[PDB]
C-alpha cells in the first residue's frame, strides 16, 4: 500500500536528514535555544508555503480528508516565535535560508499547478514527521536547553486527543487515496525530494 511504500522509498533520505549534523547537535543539547529559535524562523518560511499549497490543493477536491485544517502549523510557529524572540520584530528581521528558498519555490509551484499528488508527499513528509518524531524533539528542547512548553506549540497539536491513533487513521488515508500509476510515481519521487529539501534547511542552519 502506499503508506509502506512511502515509507520504505524515502528510508535513505530520511536518514541523510535525521542524521545531519544540525539537528544530532541540537538534539545532543550541544546547542541552544537560540538555534533551535533560527530553525523554527526558518520553519515558520516554509510551513507558510506548504499551507497555501495545502488550502489550494483541499479547495480543489483533493484527498480532502487527509489534509485536515487541525494540522495547520503556521499560526502557532508565529505564537512560539514571538515567545522565543520576545516580541514581533522577528517578522521583519528574518530571511530565507538557500535552502529555503528553494523549498519555498518548489511549495509555491506545486500550490499554482494545484497538484494533488506532489502536495500529498510533502504533506507525509512535514506532517507525519512532526506527529510522530516531534515529541521527541519538544522533549529535548525542555530537557536539553529549559525551553518553556509555551513557546512548543507546534509540537502540541491543539485539537487532537489519540495520537497513535491519529497516525493509523492518516496511513490507512494514504492507502486509500485514487492514484494512476503516473501519479503515485510521481508522489514517490517527490517525497525523496521533500526529504532532500529538508535536509539541505539543516545544512544550511549548519552554517
Ligand atoms: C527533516 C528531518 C526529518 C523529517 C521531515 C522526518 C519525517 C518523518 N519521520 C517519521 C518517523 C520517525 N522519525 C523518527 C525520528 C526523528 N524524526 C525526526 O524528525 C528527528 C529529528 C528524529 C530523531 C530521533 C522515528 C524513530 C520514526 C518512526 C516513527 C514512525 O514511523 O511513525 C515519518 C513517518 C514515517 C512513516 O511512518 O512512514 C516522517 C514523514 N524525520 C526527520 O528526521
Ligand atoms: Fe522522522
Amino acid at each position: 500500500g502506499l503508506a509502506v511504500e512511502l515509507k520504505q522509498s524515502t528510508a535513505q533520505a530520511h536518514e541523510k536528514a535525521e542524521h545531519s549534523t544540525f539537528m544530532s547537535d541540537l538534539l545532543k543539547g550541544r546547542l541552544g535555544v537560540a538555534e533551535f529559535t533560527r530553525l523554527q524562523e526558518q520553519a515558520w518560511l516554509f510551513y507558510t508555503a506548504l499551507e497555501q499549497a495545502v488550502d489550494a490543493v483541499r479547495a480543489s477536491g483533493f484527498a480532502e480528508s487527509l489534509l485536515d485544517p487541525a494540522l495547520n502549523r503556521a499560526e502557532v510557529l508565529a505564537r512560539d516565535l514571538d515567545k522565543l524572540n520576545g516580541s514581533s520584530e522577528w517578522r521583519s528581521r528574518i530571511t530565507a535560508s538557500p535552502a529555503v528558498i528553494d523549498y519555498v519555490n518548489r511549495l509555491e509551484e506545486i500550490r499554482d499547478n494545484v497538484d494533488g499528488p506532489a502536495l500529498v508527499a510533502h504533506h507525509y513528509v512535514r506532517y507525519l514527521g512532526d506527529l510522530s518524531g516531534g515529541q521527541v524533539i519538544a522533549r529535548m528542547m525542555q530537557r536539553h536547553y529549559g525551553v518553556d512548553p509555551e513557546a512548543l506549540g507546534f509540537y502540541h497539536f491543539e485539537g487532537i486527543a489519540k495520537l497513535k491513533v491519529y497516525k493509523d487513521e492518516y496511513r490507512e488515508k494514504l492507502n486509500n487515496l485514487e492514484l494512476s500509476d503516473e501519479q503515485r510515481e510521481h508522489l514517490l519521487k517527490e517525497a525523496t525530494d521533500a526529504f532532500v529539501f529538508n535536509h539541505q534547511v539543516f545544512a544550511d542552519l549548519g552554517k
